């Protein structure tokens, strides 16, 4: 009971960003499609560890064309733990996709910032989550 | 044990589309790696729920210079959840990769189809595997 | 208990290829985030099945322009389960991501090869990972 946590969120337009996401590079999703535990933050797009455990997280962000190169990181209490990088072509959606277990303590968060470049044009298609795999 | 659930599958040729692929765009993957529970029918690429739970999906659909880019999406009782997509190049084998936890009731159905473009050329290198995270 | 087995590892400098792994093939990771249960070996960037089971893995290895396009291939006892690839251009990092679940009995070893290309150049923000699913 207490160890089933689980969040699933996409982004489900192509609109822009909003002024906020601007200054924080925090990348959101509209839609959470499951919150086991009700431990993601759908407001924030930040997942807050409830209890110590390793926890798996994925991630896949799509860009369209927009005349510029990204990198995306997952953040865990502000610093990266991994990256993932998409390019920049007019030929199709493309997307930066990467994925690792950590260690979190509770209260700690796990979130996704555009490290560099910007997602102009809209992130349709992203996804995230990621769900406790055991506890310690 | 009726919580240990899991499938993994490959496209272990680069043999190209049937006749009834074409017709119903489902991605077929020829060697079942692991079936855990027997719940992923081979003939038709299907994962169907032996119970209510969240379960974990994740695939990487490989192609080859094909003149097209193509879109695919995890259906869920032939409705798309999420989807990947990939572009079309002869510098190298290309994957639509994408993940994701939904929750499931009994019966519900977890395939892989390709909204757009198509493999010819063959989806050699393909995978798609899932596991029930945790029933609910 | 002895079902809690987790392993994370990155590459987090772009370092070049030491002796032994370019003899190898073999793609080393630096840094270990997790290691539940102790059964990722670090010298050799092998994780060993500590018992029977379902186990996960999940990687993603990152080339920057080196004149070379890859293949990478998660080796299971020294035979290539799945594959993933990269191509070569100086826009961007750019990655050969791909993940699957297998049994696995006692004993049995898993790690990425390099099966075409080389990273020279680095391989930075490289991510292997996995986990036992369950027990068999
Ligand atoms: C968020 O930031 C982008 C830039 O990253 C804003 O779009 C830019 O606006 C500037 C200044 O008006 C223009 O010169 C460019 O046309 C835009 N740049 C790009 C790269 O598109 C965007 O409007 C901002 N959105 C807000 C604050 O809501
Ligand atoms: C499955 O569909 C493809 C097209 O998506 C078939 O290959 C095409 O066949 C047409 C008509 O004969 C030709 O004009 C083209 O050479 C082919 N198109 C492409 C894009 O390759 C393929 O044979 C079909 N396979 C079946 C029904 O088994
Ligand atoms: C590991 O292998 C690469 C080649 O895969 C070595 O770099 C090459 O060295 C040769 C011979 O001296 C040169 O002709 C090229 O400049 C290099 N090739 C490439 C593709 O970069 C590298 O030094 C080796 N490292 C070792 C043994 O530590």
């Amino acid at each position: 009971g207490s160890a089933k946590v689980a969040f699933s969120a996409i982004r489900s337009t192509n609109h822009e960003p909003s002024e906020m996401s601007n200054r924080t590079m925090i990348i959101y999703f509209d839609q959470v499609l499951v919150n086991i535990g009700n431990n993601f933050d759908s407001e924030r797009s930040t997942f807050i560890a409830p209890r110590k455990g390793i926890y798996s997280f994925n991630f896949h962000v799509v860009k369209v064309y927009n005349r510029q190169t990204i990198q995306v990181s997952l953040m865990l209490n502000g610093w990266p733990v991994i990256s993932a990088f998409a390019g920049d072509q007019d030929v199709t959606r493309e997307a930066a996709s990467n994925g690792v277990l950590i260690q979190m303590e509770k209260g700690d968060r796990a979130y996704l910032k555009l490290e560099r470049g910007n997602l102009m044009g809209g992130w349709k298609y992203s996804t995230f989550s990621g769900f406790l795999v055991f506890p310690l």
